[PDB]
């Protein structure tokens, strides 16, 4: 994993905010 899958899901959210 969950710790992987939220960093790299966390992120690939992010790049979509900022963007």
């Amino acid at each position: 994993a969950i710790v992987a899958l939220v960093v790299a899901i966390i992120i690939a959210i992010v790049v979509w905010s900022i963007v």
